This record gives C-alpha cells, structure tokens and sequence, in this order.
C-alpha cells in the first residue's frame, strides 16, 4: 500500500577527487530532499517539468525489461543487467569493464557527509577519473525554495511490511544514447547500498551521455514519480511484458494536468481547477481496481429554545488547548504590552471625569476593578477572545443624564443603578432565550463602515483637542511668575511645557511611523528585522521615557493612579449598597419604571457589542476560528448587571481597542495576511495588569502624559486602513486614469460612484450633527434607520447591478 | 494521441503570451519560432495524479510558479 | 538651556542675554514642521491624486510653500521670540 523509494546519483567528494554514489532525495507518498548542509526538507508534492517526464517515455519506449530474476545481490545483479544491455545491443561490450567499476561503489548518506566535506556533480569518463560536465549547470528549483525529528517519523510513516525501490542514476561520457534498465526481483533483497532494513523489489538504471534538454536529476525524479504512484505500481507488480508497462505508462500521462506559464499569476483564479483534477483522478482510477482515498451559519434562526447559546458553546470550546498554546509566541506578548497602556490611559480618562461629574459617586478605583474583573472573566469564558471590554463615551453620557434627573427629581442615584442592571439582566435573558441575534444579518456593510469611520474620527479629533487644552492651559508669553506651588496641580503658565509636549506625540509618533516601515523592509536578517519590527511601539515608548527621565527642570504632566482599593467618596457609599435604600428608602414606581432606562442602555450596548463583532469578525481577516454573538451578549450583559449590582460601573465592548488588538496578533506574509493568533492569554494579561496597575505606582509615576498622545494618534491611523468608504472617499480626487482595478470601479461609472460617496458623505455629516445636538442620546436610533435606506430607498435611484458591485458583502468576492 | 480542439487551444494558449508573440513579431524565419517554443515549454511545470486534497494541492504551487516565472522573463 | 526658573528683566537689544522661556523648543518645532511639509509636498508631487497640471504646478512649488506656511506661523505668534535673519544697513 505504502512503498519506500531511494534515489541516488553518482558524483565527487569535496575531500579527494573520485567518484561514489550519494543519495539525493526520498519518497514515501511525499518528495523529502536534502541541501548541501546534509538535512532533509520537508515533505511536499512533487512537480513534474516537461523535460524528464518526455525523455522517461522516449527512453522507455526502446528499453530492456527484466522481471521476476532470481538475484539477492548486488554484483550478480550487476552482471545480470549488464549482459541484459549488452544482449539488446544497448551498449557496447567494450564498455563493460569500466561500468562494472561503475556500479561497484560506496553508496553513503548524509551522516558520513560532514567529514567528507560536502560532494558536487560530476561525470563518468571513459578512464574512470571525475570530470566537470561541458554543458552548463543552473541551481535546482527544489532545493532553493524548500531546503532554503525526521528519521523516527519516516520509519513512523512506513508501514512495517513494505519493499523498497532504488535508481541510481548517472552521467557517463563514453556512451552514444541514454540507456535504461528495469529489473523486478523474484524475491525480495537486502542490498548494502540501502542503510535501511527495508528490502528491494524493483530496480532502475537511467545512464546516458550529456544532451540539450535533459537533467538527470530531473530525470531521477520523474521515474521515482512513476514508481511512486499506485495503480503503476501494482501493473508493475503484476507486469509479464513490456507492453503492459507500455499502456499503463499512456495512462498515467493521459491523466496528467499541465498547466503553462503566465503574465500575472494568482491564486484565486487558481482554485477554479480543482474539480477537472478530481475528474481525471476519477478517471485514473476508472481504470483501477483500487480506490482513492479522499473523494453552519453563527448567525442563523433554530426552531429550538436557547439554540444560539449551544451551538456556539459546541463550536468553540473544542479549541480551548488551542487557544492556549498558540499564546508562546513574543509578538503575543508585544501586543500585551501595547495593549495594557491602550486600556489603561482611557480608563483612567473616564474615572477622573467621571469622578469630577458626579461628585465622587464613582471614581476611578471603581472603574479599574470593572475593568480588571470584566475583561479576566471575558477572557476566561468568552466565545470571542479577541474583544476588548472597557468605558466608553455614550454610557457616560447616559450617566450625566441620570444623573441630571435623579438630581432634579430628588432621589438616590447608586440605588436606581441596581434596579436598572436588574432589568438589564432580566432583557438580556428573555432575548438570549429566543435568539433574536439573527437580526445582525441585517446590518450591511453600509453601516460598519459609517461607524468605524466615524468612531476613529472622533477618536482623533479628541486626541487633538486634548492637545490643544495642554496648548490653552500654559501659553506662550513673554514673562511668568516663579513663586508658584505646583503640589495639587499647575497653577499658571509654565515656559517649557507646551512645546515639549508637542515635541514629545510628534516624536512618538515620527518613531512608530519609523518601526512600523521597517518591519516590512529587507534590510536586517529576516529572524531579527521581524522581532525588532513587532516590538515597535514599547521600544518607542522606553526610548522617550528615558529621553524626558534625563531632563531635569521641566515639568510635564504624568501618569497617577489612586493609592488603594479604596472607595471614591467614603462619606455616603459602600462596598455594597442595599437595594432597597441607602440612606432613604426608594418609591414603588421608580422600582417599576425602571426599565425605561434599561431598554436604552440595552440598545447601546447590543448595538456596539454588535457591531464590534461584526467589524472584527468579517470572512476577509483570515480568522479560522468560528466566533460567536449570543454567548458574547450574555456574558457581557449579565456581567454589566451583576456589576452595576454592587454599584461600579457596567462595560461594553470598544471599537478601536479591540481593531487594534486584532491588527497587532496578526502574523503577514510576504501583501497578504498570512494567519492570526487567536488565543486567550493576552485578554487575561491585559486585565490582570490593569487590576494590579495600583501596586504599580513607582514605574507609572515616571511615564509622561504626553508621549501616549503619538500612540493614540497612531493607533488612529492605523485602525483606518479597512475601511472601504475611506478608499472611496480618496478615489473623489485622483482623475479617472489611476482609479485601481477593483471591481466597483470598472462596473459601474464614475460619477455614480462619486454620487453614492455623496450620499454617504451626508450621512456621516448628519450623524455629527446629531452627535453635537444636545439631543444626542437619540444617535443609536438614527443609526439604525440608516439601514431602511438601504433596502428601500437607494434601489429607486442605482440600479441592481451597481448596488451588488458596490455595497458587497464579501470583500474578496464581488 | 492526437486531439484537433486541445491542439487548438495549445496553440491559443501560445497566441495569448507576450514574449512568444514579441519573437512573432521579431520573427523572420521558423528557427527563431522553434527557439522560442523552446524557451517557453522549458518553463512550465506537470502535474502528476495525486491524492491529496485538491485546495492544499493547488495552493503548494504558488512560490514555485512564481521562482519560474521570474527565471522566464530573464 | 531648560531650566526651571528664568530672570526677566534681561536686555535682548544686541543680542539675548541669558537664558528664554520657549526658543530652544520652538525652533526644533518650526525645522521639523518645515521638514515634514518639504517631503510631504515632494511625495505629492509623484503622487496621483490631482490633475496633471495643477498637481505638478503644486509639486514644483513645494519649498517655497513650506517656507511661506513656517513663515505665517511664526508671525502668529507674538510673545515669543526666535532669531531672524539680520543683513547690513548699507553697501
């Protein structure tokens, strides 16, 4: 069923000038072929070229055959076939006294190899001394792109009860023609030339003098094709005659496939042939007795209770040893790094507004904990382990509301929390219970790419604003005053601070802008250059903290956490807050109405978590792994109610961060993406080091406020590179001659194009305004009625055609 | 072993390349058209009957054909 | 120098005497501002983002642009100082 086959040739050793027969290459069901370091590459499909496979069939056509011969040996069976040649007149007997040495020669691995000091081509001669071959030689395709542990596996692979098969083939410069030989054995042999236990049945003897369009090499490896394949192999061990070989070798290349060179080659036009290969395999094996070995929806409606839930639970958790293995590479560990100050700076940001704007109900400590607890459980039993959970703008927004009504109505705030995260649970069941995620199919690429476009331009935006306030708090004039306490915070102007703020985001950025590039570059060791290159943004960071550690007189706005786990105003709160008053008990109807509020704050956090996952998760990132919606939602939900239980914060699932955290566990091919690490340690990290991000005072103390701004502003940048509205917006200035080759440009017109970026254009510009209004918790809402105009009002202005081509599900097909 | 439509369709595939239409059209005798056959089946690459599934196959040629395609255009 | 605290009553009429508040970070501002405009405009120039013409007429303006941008912004400011160009009175 599963044969051994060897192939070696006979050439010259660095170490003294003579001649002996090395091996080359080996086939059990695979080619494995080996450099000039003396290890073996690993296995592949062998390739045929032109050449070998038409010179094995011209030589075969006039070639001797002998089967069944009685021999154990090698020198009887020497003698056998050079009579067998010299009988057809294949050679001439004056030549027999120097094959016959020919023949009889080491036949060594690559173990002795080392010693010898590595062997190159050479040539028999009539004398019997090495000679370099006339014609000249080119470097082998096979051995430059697969050699440029394994023994025990390829005993592994043979089964215990196989024969073996060998050529040996060579150059020879007293000969007229190539000559071949193709002997069966009665019984099988031991042979010396073979290290291996393994014994012989079948053996090859390609000679020839040197001709245009003929590499031995190649020759080897066609015949060692031939002997490889099954069908041949079983005509051959039921062989009688040369014409039998003769009609099973026409069927073995009648049911080859040759494909040409090309102009531009691809793979996705590639892929078309697989089927007509199957059909000749089909008809290979019409003609064999034997018979070859090879011949869901995450979103999706089920008529069963709780389906959803399952279904994604059996689809993922089977990957669980998976997810942590794949966690021992250091770009992981790159990625946690980077990670931990993505996370932490905006938490933080939140916690000290927070605390500000509802005067020290909740602070920052609280935020940390949520954050830390809610992205360890995430990790830990989340379907999707890439998301990023953390604070984000409309829920503080909604909190200022609640807060502005529960001020002006007269009651408690901490204590409605509780009662609306109650009703949060109790939604998020009754939804999870009857699947009604399924709605998710009917977000179209339309919106996802209004809201991340819109998302990392606010996201920018702020960041400069926040430039611009270190710009308005310490101005540039001609004189300041110098008896100044700075303990509590700035008071006043300061000389230096504004521009080396400025100095320090530029630098951060200018410096990432610099890594990033040359990671893609060709101009270290590939090993090293990727290992510097993936180590970017830490490496930028260490060299600034160091650059603003060595100056000593200015002053510069750092990084400072709260000094324990302590609440943020003891005066009124607890650990724990009693549903049912804190301080005076809560009416009956606002226990009722409650959930007014929590429908809101369910639709915002469905609608982001939503849309996160959908945007991560699309068919073009190579992500192998399967994701799911109704298990993520509950967690989240839940998670967010039994924490607004205890009265810190609920979260949800963030756009940038978790883009950001995709883009960073991302290993690129030489261009494509090549894979994604998908695991669950950088999660658990990343909020394990946001919780003890207190104990770390000493080390935070010291990192300036300002060099975070060069990584923001570069993560804003680089989280624009998907966006498709973003290409579409760059195509409204170019001219109409370097629009590229993309489908959506040559199907429809231009002008149409431009028309549907308008319209786009106007949406984005209306959601900003919505955005300003001070009725802005009425965006999620208008968000969504983005979505009718998509299935109703633009097929009355476009056409079918130009909407398929143009608003595409898929990115790769269209 | 002789097919008119596949030898017509070998001979499209010949008509449909730059450089062996370039020499068509540098061409001016049959032993500058032979060399240039010559050269464009020396670069092409057989593939035998294999087992193994058909995507992975395929796939395994890309930087192969890619090594060959440089080395033609030399 | 960076320094934490700085005399005021200093006489700048031939030449700044002692240290100032923001020139020594506001002239590395104004270079790499001048620079990054410099090779953004050179990198324009080979793009294809703007008709032909226009697009090269912009392309070959690139310098004195810059220059013409840094230029503006320096005169904005008012409170700071940084030095000039100087040539003599008279032949």
């Amino acid at each position: 069923h599963k044969v051994y086959v060897e192939l070696q040739e006979l050439v010259m050793d660095e170490k003294n000038q003579e001649l002996r027969w090395m091996e080359a290459a080996r086939w059990v069901q695979l080619e494995e072929n080996l450099g000039e370091n003396g290890a073996w590459g690993r296995p592949h499909l062998s390739h045929l070229t032109f050449w070998s496979l038409l010179e094995l069939r011209r030589v075969f056509t006039k070639g001797t055959v002998l089967l069944d011969l009685q021999e154990t040996s090698l020198a009887g069976v020497a003698n056998q076939l050079l009579d067998r040649f010299i009988f057809e007149d294949q050679i001439r007997p004056q030549d027999r006294e120097e094959l016959l040495r020919a023949l009889l020669l080491k036949h060594s691995h690559a173990g002795e190899l080392e010693a010898l000091g590595g062997v190159k081509p050479a040539v028999l001669t009539r004398s019997g001394d090495p000679s370099q071959p006339l014609l000249p030689q080119h470097s082998s395709l096979e051995t430059q792109l697969f050699c440029e542990h394994s023994p025990s596996g390829i005993l592994e692979k043979i089964p215990p009860d196989s024969e073996a098969t060998l050529v040996l083939v060579g150059r020879a410069d007293f000969l007229e023609q190539p000559v071949l030989g193709f002997v069966r054995l009665q019984e099988a042999a031991e042979l010396e030339a073979v290290e291996l236990p393994v014994p012989i049945r079948f053996l090859f003897v390609l000679l020839g003098p040197e001709a245009p369009h003929i590499d031995y090499t190649q020759l080897g490896r066609a015949a060692a094709t031939l002997m490889s394949e099954r069908v041949f192999r079983i005509d051959a061990y039921m062989a009688q005659s040369r014409g039998e070989l003769l009609h099973s070798l026409e069927g073995f290349l009648d049911c080859s496939l040759v494909l040409p060179p090309t102009d531009a080659p691809s793979e996705q036009a590639l892929l078309s042939l697989v089927p007509v290969q199957r059909e000749l395999l089909r008809r290979r094996y019409q003609s064999s007795p034997a018979k070859p070995d090879s011949s869901d929806d995450p979103l999706q409606q089920t008529g069963q209770l709780f389906g959803g839930l399952v279904r994604d639970i059996r689809r993922r958790y089977p990957y669980y040893l998976s997810d942590i293995t794949d966690a021992f590479s250091p770009q992981v560990l790159a990625a946690v790094i980077f990670i931990y100050f993505a996370a932490l700076s905006p938490a933080i940001t939140f916690g000290g507004l927070l605390g500000e704007k509802t005067r020290n109900q909740m602070g920052v400590s609280e935020l940390l904990i949520s954050t830390a607890v809610q992205g360890i459980l995430f990790a830990l039993l989340g379907a999707q382990p890439l998301l990023v959970v953390g604070f984000s703008g409309p829920l503080l927004v909604f909190e200022e509301a609640f807060f502005s009504f529960c001020e002006t109505n007269g009651l408690e705030y901490i204590v409605g929390r509780v009662w609306i995260g109650f009703w949060l649970i109790l939604l998020v069941v009754l939804v999870v219970a009857f699947e009604g995620s399924f709605l998710v199919r009917f977000i179209s690429r339309y919106t996802q790419e209004i809201f991340s476009f819109l998302i990392s331009l606010i996201f920018i935006y702020e960041t400069f604003s926040k430039l611009i306030k270190i710009f308005q708090d310490h101005p540039l004039q001609k004189t300041y005053n110098y008896n100044v306490l700075m303990v509590p915070k700035p008071q006043g102007p300061l000389p230096n601070t504004a521009l080396l703020s400025l100095v320090l985001m530029a630098g951060t950025f200018f410096f990432a802008m610099m890594l990033r590039k040359f990671k893609n570059s060709s101009y270290f060791p590939g090993k090293l250059r990727r290992v510097i290159g993936d180590f970017g943004v830490p490496i930028s960071i260490l060299i600034m903290v160091l650059v603003d550690f060595f100056i000593q007189d200015t002053y510069t706005q750092k990084l400072s956490v709260p000094d324990g786990f302590k609440v943020s105003n003891s005066s009124a709160r607890g650990w724990v807050i009693h549903p049912l008053g804190l301080r005076s008990e809560f009416p009956i109807w606002m226990m009722f109405a409650s959930a007014l509020p929590a429908l809101l704050v369910f639709i915002l956090i469905f609608l982001e978590s939503q849309i996160t996952t959908l945007i991560v998760s699309k068919p073009e990132r190579k992500m192998v792994k399967g994701s799911g919606f109704h298990l993520d939602l509950l967690l989240v939900v839940g998670m967010g109610g039994v924490a607004a239980l205890f009265g810190m914060p609920w979260l949800s699932a963030t756009t940038v961060r978790s883009v950001t955290h995709a883009n960073a566990l991302t290993v690129m091919g030489k261009a494509q993406i090549q894979e994604v690490k998908e695991q669950r340690i950088s999660g658990l990290l990343v909020a394990v080091l946001v919780g003890l991000s207190i104990l770390m005072e000493p080390i935070l103390s010291r990192i300036p406020l300002a060099v975070l701004f060069g990584i923001f502003l570069y993560m804003g940048v680089t989280s624009l590179s998907g966006i498709q509205l973003f290409d579409r917006i760059l195509l409204l200035f170019k001219p109409p001659k370097y629009h590229p080759d993309v489908p959506y440009v040559k199907r429809v017109k231009t002008w149409r194009m431009h028309l549907f970026t308008g319209i786009q254009i106007i949406c984005l510009a209306v959601l900003w305004v919505v955005k300003s209004t001070p009725a802005s918790l009425a965006l999620p809402f208008v968000l969504i009625l983005t979505v009718p105009l998509r299935r109703v009002l633009l097929p009355l202005i476009f056409r079918n055609v130009e909407l398929q081509c143009l608003d595409a599900d898929d990115a790769k097909a269209t």
